[PDB]
């Protein structure tokens, strides 16, 4: 159970984004139904009044939280991967539009899942804004918690992989559009019951064997990481 509080750009807090520039759902409950429209931008997908201005090469940092800002972030039981996608705002997330900018699942040398590291990072994980066409975008951050993903939701609706999905309205101002945005995938649609990484048993299978759901990260993606960039408590 987790939600996005807001974002930072180049290490500078853009302020509380909830229902402002984040298309916030009313609570931190997971989405589980892979075929639901809720998979796109969670259960209250609508245009919110602000969109965060950025330029290509900027560092865009999502900040997540559990109940209050900079708390325990997400329950440590929720081991799983983290991905970030982008689509043009004109789509409203419909169609084959989502392009993957970041993937992190399991890190063998630290023996930590992405979620484990997110907690350590005070909820913060980042992407570098790519050289796409200037305009309005949705950046869709997705945490998948696997602690009940030995079952499929389609078969047993009280279990299944849990998706914490958040869409930020982002305006890209300065960019040379030298890596124009390619073909992406649909949500809902990309993840099905057979997709690698959707059904997995974290209690018996080694994490080193885990493969995250495709698609793979776009070659045009400029970077990213799970790591605290800013100290919320200083505000
Ligand atoms: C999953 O979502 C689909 C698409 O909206 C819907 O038809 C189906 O009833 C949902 N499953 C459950 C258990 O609600
Ligand atoms: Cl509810
Ligand atoms: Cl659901
Ligand atoms: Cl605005
Ligand atoms: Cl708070
Ligand atoms: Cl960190
Ligand atoms: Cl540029
Ligand atoms: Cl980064
Ligand atoms: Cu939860």
């Amino acid at each position: 159970h987790t939600l996005v509080w807001g974002v930072w750009v180049n290490g500078v807090d853009q302020g509380d984004g909830r229902n402002i520039y984040i298309r916030s759902p009313p609570n931190n409950n997971p989405v589980k139904n892979l075929t639901s429209p809720d998979m796109t931008c969670n259960v209250d997908n609508r245009v919110v009044p602000k969109s965060v201005p950025v330029n290509a090469g900027d560092t865009l940092t999502f900040e997540w939280y559990h109940n209050t800002r900079d708390d325990d972030i997400i329950a440590s039981s929720h081991h799983g991967p983290i991905a970030v996608y982008i689509a043009p705002a004109a789509s409203n997330g419909q169609g084959n539009v989502w392009v993957k900018l970041f993937e992190d699942a399991y890190n063998v040398t630290n023996s930590t899942w992405a979620v484990d590291r997110l907690i350590t990072a005070h909820g913060q994980h980042s992407v570098v804004v790519p050289h796409v066409a200037p305009g309005d975008y949705l950046f869709r951050a997705e945490i998948i918690a696997l602690h009940e993903a030995d079952s499929l939701y389609s078969q047993n609706p009280i279990r299944g992989a849990q998706f914490y999905i958040s869409c930020a309205q982002i305006t890209i101002n300065s960019s040379d559009d030298s890596t124009p945005l390619p073909a992406g995938v649909p949500f809902p649609g990309a993840y099905t019951d057979s997709t690698p990484g959707i059904q997995f048993n974290i209690y018996t299978t080694p994490a080193t064997s885990y493969v995250a759901p495709p698609p793979s990260v776009w070659s045009g993606a400029l970077g990213g990481s799970i790591a605290q960039v800013g100290d919320a408590s200083l505000e």
